[PDB]
């Protein structure tokens, strides 16, 4: 039992994997725990190297039953006055923006109950609301989004100064640990319907990056953070969606690994200072705090060797072994 977690996340055949008729190789035992992938194709062979996390999402899992099962008990440590995070690993397009972030789906207006596809920045938000306005606790909530592009700090929440000045940061003394993005845009939240019209400002402000400047989402880091001020407690919860894992953005990630590798087996010198990202949420993974690291994968043959990667970095991180009959 730790308080860092890691779970595996498949995703289906998409139509583009269909196309090529590409067969799969990812076996997905949630109950075990336990997710495995072969080596031959025609070949059929015995190929054990099963993998072992603390829980399994096959390719038939849902939004909803997601967020349950992560995010639920992560969001109640928030609400009592911790800060936390939550990441997506991945190859781009196995599913970390369709996981952190979620859809619509073409459809229309939508109630008040959450849409089956949005993802866990939708979710998280409007249950923010339910949970504080129903024990009439007095609060507040603040989002900010920036992106890590190449090492350097953008903002995509700010209305004003449309292209691209990386924001400064240093260790604020007030807290150690601790760092302030000076000029981070903090959007203040009111309704719980609100948090649908920031993802559009950032999506535009991310496209507009993306093609004047070529700060391509896919090769970026998307860190989102909710701050709750509540009477008196204060609780932040980041949502961070990792870039594609496959010189110097291979590093930040190799960063981010030793620090949860360094969390996770009590081992002293920590190395966040090896990064930007490291140091953003250096206050929410040396303070005792709840993690969470979700890999997303795709189960086409196609990708075999990066799903072998991405399953290989989360054992690295929390490493835990394969238990009787494999
Ligand atoms: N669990 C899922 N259910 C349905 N569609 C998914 C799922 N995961 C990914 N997708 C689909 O794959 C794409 C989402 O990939 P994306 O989130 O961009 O990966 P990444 O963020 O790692 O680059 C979209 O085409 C979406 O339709
Ligand atoms: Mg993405």
């Amino acid at each position: 039992g730790k308080n860092i977690q890691v779970v595996v996340r498949c995703r289906p055949f998409n139509l583009a994997e269909r196309k090529a008729s590409a067969h799969s190789i990812v076996e997905c035992d949630p109950v075990r725990k336990e997710v495995s992938v072969r080596t031959g194709g025609l070949a059929d062979k015995s190929s054990r190297k099963t993998y072992t996390f603390d829980m399994v999402f096959g390719a038939s899992t849902k939004q909803i039953d997601v967020y349950r099962s992560v995010v639920c008990p992560i969001l109640d440590e928030v609400i009592m006055g911790y800060n936390c995070t939550i990441f997506a690993y991945g190859q781009t397009g196995t599913g970390k923006t369709f996981t952190m972030e979620g859809e619509r789906s073409p459809n229309e207006e939508y109630t008040w109950e959450e849409d089956p596809l949005a993802g866990i920045i939708p979710r998280t938000l409007h249950q923010i609301f339910e949970k504080l306005t129903d024990n009439g606790t007095e609060f507040s909530v603040k989002v900010s989004l920036l992106e890590i592009y190449n090492e350097e700090l953008f903002d995509l929440l700010n209305p004003s100064s449309d292209v691209s000045e990386r924001l400064q940061m240093f260790d604020d003394p007030r807290n150690k640990r601790g760092v302030i993005i000076k000029g981070l845009e903090e959007i203040t939240v009111h309704n719980k319907d609100e948090v649908y019209q920031i993802l559009e400002k950032g999506a535009a402000k991310r496209t507009t990056a993306a093609t004047l400047m070529n700060a391509y989402s896919s090769c970026s880091h998307s860190v989102f953070s909710v701050t709750i001020h509540m009477k008196v407690k204060i609780g932040k919860l980041n949502l961070v969606d990792l870039a594609g894992s496959e010189g110097n953005i291979n590093q930040s990630l190799l960063t981010l690994g030793r620090v949860i590798t360094a969390l996770v087996e009590r081992t002293p010198h920590v190395p966040y200072r090896e990064s930007k990202l490291t140091r953003i949420l250096q206050d929410s993974l040396g303070g005792r705090t709840r993690t969470s690291i979700i890999a997303t994968i795709s189960p086409a043959s196609l990708n075999l060797e990066e799903t072998l990667s991405t399953l290989e970095y989360a054992h690295r991180a929390k490493n835990i072994l394969n238990k009787p009959e494999v």
